[PDB]
């Protein structure tokens, strides 16, 4: 056996997994990533305007109190270069890179039932054995594309936001962006003032609220650092872990004037989860409440965008649901003389040619640069790109052919000694706290197994199915089921997130570890 544990991924999840298993459990560990450096999604996504949804002081690890006191809190939210710099400092400080093998994709992982360990094979045909396999593959996968006809004929710059190259310049160029979601809102806002002309190809108009990303004073920062213990206690006692005052107030239980005041206060403070969950307690649950949130944003759109026909084209016709978006000046962009909005739901893209995007009306939109601002695949995307075989050689893709599943978001029946970080049916909450929660639970179970000579840990089918039912029962009280959210698993009816909150999740998994790991088979 080469290692006690093998870790796939060197983002937030894989890095803390390595720290806990190597330095706290004193195990022999190796992590692998295709990336050339740590950071995960913050290494891969380097597009213009990439920015956290979580406020800076909470989008980080909490377990190293020296790091908390040391860390840079430059603005209220944190840019992609600065998240990457942070994670590199973590790897510096805890000497992680010597046990990470970079530029190394994992092709397959086959469980050896005779030896109760995993046979792991890299894409360069290196074989490694390890008792435990930690799959820290992240909650999102890159989504490829149904090829637009003729895309291969385009002779200008063709950039995908999931593989954004260095050295891109914008001045003097006609630029187009396909995609107006999470990523597209950030890219469009960042580049509109830099290009000669911007054409935005909008397939679905989405809601977005201001992010309110401001510089943090030394005073601001000192008071956060003085109160950090209480700040994290509030995280662990919350549903979402975003530092919000999570509301229980029903939207329709106050007057129209008081409702507008509450929305306006959130709009001015900024933040997508703030607008959706600090204002009232039923926006994601009650359609009448949700329409109030919709209308507030639609009214802001009509006030910001002066041309009422442009404002109409930007105005959504859907539920205010899915992961809430925020922006640094998105609707304002459409007042610019050098910006054109194309509704490609009404006027679809039908072809790309050597110098243009062609819409169904026959119009050739001439471009020097075309940007595909893509969405993301759900969690199981990264898993079916690895040939993972468990008991009886059944693959993870086959085991999940009828929909992904898990016990607690961390274990899959028929896949012993494998632990997922951010696997299917993990809570919806701020990611670093979820990740620390899961990594610490896995390490407690693994350290337990080492102390009790147990060498095969497996969730039962009944435990997996009960968790699917638990998640289904919560998720179907909400509008997220009805809203068809790609990042929650609508393209895999079902929402593959535990939506009972971080505090309740930590109660659920602590009950399991406290009751002799019920739902798990512990074998010697
Ligand atoms: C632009 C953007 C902004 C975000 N902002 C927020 C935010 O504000 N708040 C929040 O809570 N979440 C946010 N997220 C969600 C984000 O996924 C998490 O916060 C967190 O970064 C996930 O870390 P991870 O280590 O779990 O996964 P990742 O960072 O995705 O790391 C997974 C790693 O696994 C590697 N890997 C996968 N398959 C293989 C293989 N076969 N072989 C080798 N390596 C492999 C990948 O290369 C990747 O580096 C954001 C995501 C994006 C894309």
């Amino acid at each position: 056996m080469d290692f006690d544990a093998i870790i796939i991924g060197a983002g937030f999840g894989g890095l803390y997994s390595l720290k806990k298993l190597r330095d706290d459990l004193n195990l022999k560990v190796r992590a692998f990533d295709r990336a050339t450096e740590v950071g995960g999604t913050w290494f891969w996504n380097q597009y213009p305007g990439a920015l956290s949804d979580s406020e800076t002081h909470l989008y980080c690890y909490s377990w190293d109190k020296e790091l908390l006191q040391e860390m840079e809190i430059k603005r209220k939210y944190i840019s992609q270069p600065d998240v990457l710099a942070y994670l590199k400092r973590v790897a510096d400080k805890h000497d992680l890179r010597k046990d990470i093998q970079f530029e190394t994709g994992i092709r397959s992982a086959y469980f050896d039932e005779e030896n109760s360990f995993w046979n792991v094979t890299t894409e360069n045909d290196e074989k490694f054995t390890a008792r435990f396999l930690i799959t820290a593959l992240g909650p999102l996968s890159a989504p490829n594309l149904p090829k637009i006809k003729g895309i291969e004929t385009f002779k200008g710059e063709l950039h995908h936001t999931s593989r954004w190259p260095k050295d891109v310049t914008f001045s003097g160029k006609r630029v187009g962006v396909i995609g107006t979601g999470w990523v597209g809102v950030q890219v469009i806002t960042a580049i509109a003032s830099q290009v000669k002309h911007l054409t935005v190809f909008q397939r679905s108009a989405q809601y977005s609220v201001p992010i309110g990303n401001v510089v943090m004073s030394e005073t601001d920062v000192a008071k956060i650092k003085e109160n950090y213990d209480q700040i994290w206690e509030n995280v662990w006692n919350s549903a979402l872990g975003f530092g919000l005052n999570e509301s229980t107030l029903p939207t329709m239980s106050v007057s129209a004037e008081e409702r507008d005041k509450i929305f306006e206060e959130a709009w001015q403070e900024g933040g997508g989860f703030r607008f959706m969950f600090e204002t009232f307690g039923d926006i994601a649950v009650d359609e009448t409440a949700n329409i109030e949130a919709q209308n507030f944003i639609k009214k802001k759109i009509s006030e910001i965008v002066k041309d009422p026909f442009v404002a109409k084209k930007l105005t959504p016709t859907d539920l205010y649901a899915c992961k809430p978006l925020c922006d640094s000046g998105y609707y304002e962009i459409f007042n610019r003389d050098n910006v054109s909005l194309e509704d490609v739901k009404a006027n679809p893209i039908v072809e790309i040619k050597e110098d243009c995007v062609v819409t169904a009306d026959g119009v050739e939109h001439k471009l020097d640069m075309l940007i595909c601002a893509t969405g993301f695949d759900a969690v199981d995307g990264s898993y079916k790109r690895i040939d993972i075989r468990g008991k009886d050689g059944i693959s993870i893709k086959d085991h999940w052919k009828d929909g992904p599943n898990s016990y607690l978001g961390m274990m899959v029946s028929n896949f012993p000694n494998m632990f997922m970080v951010f696997g299917p049916n993990t809570p919806l909450a701020n990611s670093p706290p979820i990740i620390e929660t899961q990594v610490e639970w896995i390490a407690d179970l693994i350290g337990y197994a080492e102390d009790h000579q147990i060498n095969q840990i497996e969730a039962t089918k009944d435990a997996v199915d009960n968790w699917t039912n638990t998640c289904s029962d919560i998720a179907n009280k909400t509008l997220f089921a009805k809203a068809k959210c790609e990042e929650f698993g609508a393209n895999v009816n079902t929402v593959y997130l535990y939506m009972g909150g971080l505090k309740e999740y930590r109660n659920q998994i602590s009950e399991v570890s406290n009751n002799n790991y019920k739902g798990c088979l512990l074998k010697q």
